[PDB]
């Protein structure tokens, strides 16, 4: 479990992300797609995008980035008490979108990379540690729902 001091580090930097949800969302998805090209293939919506400039130009991609970060923000602000928010998400990603747990690991790495680019002074080691712990908790709780439904994998 995160301590109260660790949750404060997470939510302090998240308040900055919320100044520019769309810019953040875009950078994160693009990092994910470039670092792990196999993740782009999950999105019939975005499959057609081949270069980073094309990705950067796509309004639809920027719109989905907002969706992802708004859902994640609502989970983080529940500070671990996220059962009602997490269950729908784990059900669609396991059974409808077919997203392996590993790809949730990849997008966590992307989020940490982008927070680090954009918010150095608010994202030193102690905040990066707290953010990694929060994202592991998210993954751990999702993985348990996957297992229940027969998708641990
Ligand atoms: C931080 C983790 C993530 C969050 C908060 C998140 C959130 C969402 C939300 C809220 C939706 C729309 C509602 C729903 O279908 O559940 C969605 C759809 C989707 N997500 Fe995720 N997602 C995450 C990670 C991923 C990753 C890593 C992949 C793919 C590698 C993925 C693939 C999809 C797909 C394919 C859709 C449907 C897109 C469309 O055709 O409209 N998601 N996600």
């Amino acid at each position: 479990v995160l301590s109260e001091g660790e949750w404060q580090l997470v939510l302090h930097v998240w308040a900055k992300v919320e100044a520019d949800v769309a810019g953040h969302g875009q950078d994160i998805l693009i990092r994910l797609f470039k670092s792990h090209p196999e993740t782009l293939e999950k999105f019939d919506r975005f499959k057609h995008l081949k270069t980073e400039a094309e990705m950067k130009a796509s309004e639809d991609l920027k719109k989905h980035g907002v969706t992802v970060l708004t859902a994640l923000g609502a989970i983080l602000k529940k500070k671990g008490h996220h059962e009602a928010e997490l269950k729908p998400l784990a059900q669609s990603h396991a059974t409808k979108h077919k997203i392996p747990i590993k790809y949730l690991e990849f997008i966590s790495e992307a989020i940490i990379h982008v927070l680090h680019s954009r918010h150095p002074g608010d994202f030193g080691a102690d905040a990066q540690g707290a953010m990694n712990k929060a994202l592991e908790l998210f993954r751990k709780d999702i993985a348990a729902k996957y297992k229940e439904l027969g998708y641990q994998g």
